[PDB]
């Protein structure tokens, strides 16, 4: 795995771009400036073995970078990156982690520590299947935890109901590990959107299988629950990429 | 209008973000430094009255920032910003100006010259509706000229076929003034997509009115031509935002 070149300049430029021009009437600005956020992010991993991290490593960075999130708008997603982010629509309909400042800054980036100067590796990072899980998930797991902990009102969760190999809800996804269990009593309701991919066998349904497990967990955390499969607004987005599909037939 | 804050920092950050991380497998990198782009850009408007620009002003910036564009994937749009960009899909289906380095760096920014130090106005810029035509259009007009100049193969032009106040095709739009005249013999075909917004009345149709004007122009420059109104992939995208529209009735 190749680390991102010029990591600090990419971080600092995305940061400033965001601060001044991104999600302006959608998410609040952070108090800390871009240089103070870099200091917190860099110290989490710098000057240490690339596997020497834990879930507390970026704690100071996420405290500085966390934004209050708009009630009823927070979305989580598993196995449907593209469909969830198309539907959420750059913050216009829902917020995803990828719209928040830290999620926007680090999305797709690749970085790791080293002990020798300059304290990070610009040549290679290890396959993180090689590091303990708490190190491998130190950044995105704490991102998901801090994100979910800030959610208020109804939350939305979009899942894949057509994957034979991967249940729609599973406790070991980032959602199952970091998000569902970290929703606070300021959350009222979990609304599940199940994707039934076009022209494919339906593997999971509302009220059965892992959606029923998920329903039970939601009610045990004392929230309301509802679930829908291909609501129309979402079906039309699917149809846009596959217009000849049977499900998309008009009048 | 209020100008963008920290224009240099925004421009440089967006520049560096793009360079390293954006459109990597879709559009080539430019040879120039972010600092060398900023100098060409700033000198175009700095230390001048705000309305003192013409088509020529930004010439060096656009010569530096110009990327070779993927054959057949170049899209133009008039009056349908949001729908054209949703369908083009961040470069996956088509390229728009806003996906290229200069379009990305300046998209939605506001800036203007002044003559006293620091050479730009950080308080107020005129609605350039106060400036002469060639000064209003100095930047985006020269952007559109240079973009159109680099297209090869088929190009696609999406227009609004439902605006009673503005014809689908206009010789004085950016497309008629800056894009169409600059298509080279490397271009083989102009493919028009007419949008008919849902539950609104139909104003323009292929083969008639201003689209007929456009068809004759295109063929006289020796390009093939075709035209379609709400092709299904675009329709489904319109329906996803208004699923109750009668045009969206499912089988
Ligand atoms: N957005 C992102 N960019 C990256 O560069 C990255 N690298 C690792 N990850 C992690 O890999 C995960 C994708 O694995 P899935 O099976 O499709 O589904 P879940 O496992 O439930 O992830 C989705 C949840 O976390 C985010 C969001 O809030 C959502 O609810 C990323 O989420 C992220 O934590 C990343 N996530
Ligand atoms: N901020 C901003 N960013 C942009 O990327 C941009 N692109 C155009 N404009 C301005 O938005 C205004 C809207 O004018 P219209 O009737 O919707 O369409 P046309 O006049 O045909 O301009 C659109 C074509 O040129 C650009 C692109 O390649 C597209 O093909 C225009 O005065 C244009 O100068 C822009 N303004």
């Amino acid at each position: 795995i190749v680390p991102t070149r010029e990591l600090e300049n990419v971080f600092l430029g995305r940061c400033k771009d965001y601060e001044i021009t991104r999600y302006l009437d959608i998410l609040p600005r952070v108090r800390s400036d871009c240089s103070a956020l870099w200091k917190d992010f860099f110290k989490a991993f710098s000057f240490k073995n690339p596997c020497d991290l834990d879930l507390g490593s970026y704690k100071d960075f996420f405290t500085s970078a966390q934004q209050q999130l708009p009630k009823n708008k927070v979305m989580f997603w598993s196995g449907v990156y593209d469909e969830a982010h198309d539907y959420a629509n750059t913050g216009r309909k829902y917020i995803t982690l990828e719209d928040t400042l830290p999620g926007y800054m680090l999305n797709s980036l690749v970085w790791c520590g080293q002990r020798a100067n300059p304290g990070f590796n610009e040549k290679v990072c290890p396959d993180f299947k090689t590091c303990p899980v708490q190190a491998r998930e130190s950044f995105w797991g704490m991102a998901s935890s801090s994100y979910a902990h800030s959610a208020e009102g109804e939350v939305t969760y979009m899942v894949d109901g057509s994957n034979p190999k991967v249940p729609a809800y599973r406790p070991d996804s980032f959602f199952g590990k970091y998000e569902l269990p970290n929703l606070t009593n300021k959350v009222t309701r979990v609304k599940v959107i199940v994707l039934h991919r076009l022209g494919e066998k339906i593997i999971e349904k509302c009220g059965a299988g892992s959606l029923l497990d998920l329903e039970k967990l939601v009610k045990a955390k004392h929230f309301a629950f509802d679930c829908v499969e291909n609501p129309r607004a979402v079906l039309f987005l699917l149809c846009s990429d596959n217009p000849n599909a049977r499900e998309c037939r008009l009048a």
